[PDB]
């Protein structure tokens, strides 16, 4: 919740997630 801007959006589910994540939490999609 500071200074970890960079959460990537998804294109299948449309969720967004941290960048320090593999995938997504919503969809378990594979992080590009
Ligand atoms: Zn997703």
């Amino acid at each position: 919740g500071h200074m970890v801007i960079g959460t990537w959006d998804c294109d299948t589910c449309l969720v967004q997630n941290k960048p320090e994540a593999i995938k997504c939490v919503a969809c378990e999609t594979p992080k590009p």
